[PDB]
């Protein structure tokens, strides 16, 4: 198999285009057939400040970041971003994150964002 | 249209102490999930309903093994809604072999590949 590197993901916070009462969200991280998830946090600018480690042994494909609106009976996708593994930075240094725009006639477009750090060590 | 999904049970290849699994159902940007059940032949017998306005898409089914820090996917299938029949109640279900990963067409799932030895028993019908 491949030699193991640790993928360290810092789920910092998000910024949603909408009202406080409309978002109670969690973040799911999916990579290499596994997933880990934050707690749900209420608001337009939720803060999680949670770090995750994944043991990675191949550099193909990506890290999928999903932001979900929690519900009682079903959860609803807020949006998602995909981050190819190969160009995640190789460093032991925690970063502040980068702002990533989530992928979802006369209405204004809606753009939701997540602040996310990732680095290999 | 009202899609009804009966998540019946599964049969895994492996020792029973290795599994504490749940089923996630995704359709039209929503998701619902069963409870976790232990063993190599877990029974959930849980029925779900989804309001559909895109009959051209599919239902993604994922089986996950619950862990403390991370969860591991046991496998997945994608059922095109065009294959689901009309009925007024749940049938005994069909066995589907779980595949290891989705095929992505332009960032959207369009199928699955690489069969496992694991299977799930599912009923789906429209009402």
């Amino acid at each position: 198999g491949g030699v193991m590197s640790l993928l360290c993901v810092g789920v910092k916070k998000a910024k949603f285009d909408g009202a406080q009462e409309k978002f109670n969200t969690y973040v799911t991280l999916k990579v290499q057939n596994v997933k880990s998830t934050t707690i749900a946090v209420r608001g337009s600018q939720p803060s999680w400040e949670q770090d995750f480690m994944f043991e990675i042994n191949r550099l193909d494909l990506g890290l999928t970041v999903e932001v979900w609106n929690k519900g009682l009976i079903w959860d609803t996708m807020v949006g998602t971003v995909w981050i190819p593994l190969r160009t995640i930075r190789q460093s032991n240094e925690e970063g502040p994150g980068e702002w990533l725009t989530l992928d979802s006639g006369t209405k204004d477009p809606t753009f939701h964002r997540i602040l996310l750090d990732a680095h290999f060590e």
